[PDB]
């Protein structure tokens, strides 16, 4: 009889008032971020590297460093790669993780592993130092509002190792930290002792960013079960524009757009979507016009759009937690 699983199906919206986002919006700042969530992931690391490490303990001190009380917690494994086993490690960041419902929010912090060619390295910019990057200030920005959450909902962060795939991609050589987990996290159930349900069966939504940091993106509606909540993320944006707080920013050329299009982009929301979750996957299509090479550097990012595509994201959740 679980009912609470059953809690995500019609969860509504907790949409703040004219002058509510009118502080998120000057709540966080995209310097700092730059200088201090991000730029310390701008190095290669791909797992086994030291690369990995480095980048694995700076985002953690930056989920700790907080007031708000999360826990993280790692999922380390071995995984047959095609340079043999290996050592992977998932991050997790929860808050309140005997809360029955989490939004969950994503974003692959290896990144490929790329010849060092012309003397030139792949560190991965977009690709995704952007999107866990985005996922800390995020955490520091809602540090504020978060610490009262000390509707059986919460929140918690996700930090994947070897999504990517180290020679070509493919169902044995890709997305190594999120099939293992969605893996475990279905057999771990949840909450701790209920003998029908998996923290799966608690987490709400799969908002996955990735790929994110140059300009002019474009994010199709990918899927029927969770349009409402890709909707929800246009409307943010029209109002947020219309009100002055974005900033190079065009009705036309606005980042979300309501048109489903040709099909799949299989990334790491897959292994628990191939398992019956509601994802929103922030992927845009196209990609931008870097991926993959060794020009997805610092450079080739916009300020002006994460900054755009940071206030349109904490605002959602927010709404969404009912905070
Ligand atoms: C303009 C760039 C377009 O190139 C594409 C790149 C990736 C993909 C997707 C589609 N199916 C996949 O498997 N893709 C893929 C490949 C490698 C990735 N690394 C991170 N995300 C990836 C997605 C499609 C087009
Ligand atoms: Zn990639």
């Amino acid at each position: 009889a679980s009912a609470w699983p059953e809690e995500k199906n019609y969860h509504q919206p907790a949409i703040l008032n004219s002058s509510a986002l009118r502080q998120i919006a000057e709540g966080t700042s995209i310097s700092e971020m730059w200088q201090n969530d991000l730029q310390p992931l701008l190095i290669e690391r791909y797992p086994g590297s030291p690369g990995s490490y480095a980048a694995r303990q700076h985002i953690m001190q930056r989920i700790q460093r907080l007031q708000a009380d999360w826990v993280l917690e790692i999922d380390t494994f071995l995984s047959q790669t095609p340079y043999g086993y290996r050592s992977f490690s998932n991050i997790i960041s929860t808050l309140n993780p005997t809360a029955k419902r989490h939004l969950v929010l994503a974003c692959h912090y290896d990144s490929k592993y790329f010849s060092h060619w012309n003397n030139r390295v792949f560190v991965g910019a977009t690709d995704s130092a952007v999107p866990c990057a985005m996922m800390l200030e995020l955490a520091r920005a809602l540090d504020k509002k978060l610490l009262s959450l000390k509707p059986d909902l919460s929140l918690q962060l996700i930090f994947f190792d070897g999504e990517e795939a180290f020679l070509h991609w493919s169902p044995q050589d890709s997305l190594y930290g999120s099939r293992h987990l969605a893996a475990k996290m279905a057999s771990t159930p949840h909450p701790p002792g209920a003998r029908g349900t998996s923290q799966l069966h608690g987490m709400d939504l799969l908002v996955l960013l990735d790929l994110i940091g140059a300009p002019n993106p474009t994010f199709p509606n990918f899927f029927p079960n969770s349009a409402r909540w890709f909707e929800r993320l246009q409307a943010i944006e029209h109002e947020l524009h219309e009100l002055g707080l974005l900033k190079d920013h065009s009705l036309e050329g606005r980042y979300f757009q309501n048109y489903s299009y040709g099909g799949v982009i299989q990334d790491d929301h897959i292994p628990f979507l191939r398992r019956g979750v509601p994802v929103l996957h922030l992927i845009p299509s196209p990609f931008p016009e870097v991926w993959h090479t060794m020009d997805d550097n610092e450079e080739n990012l916009d300020e002006s759009t994460i900054d755009n595509l940071n206030k349109i994201l904490q605002v959602f959740v927010l709404e969404y937690l009912h905070l």
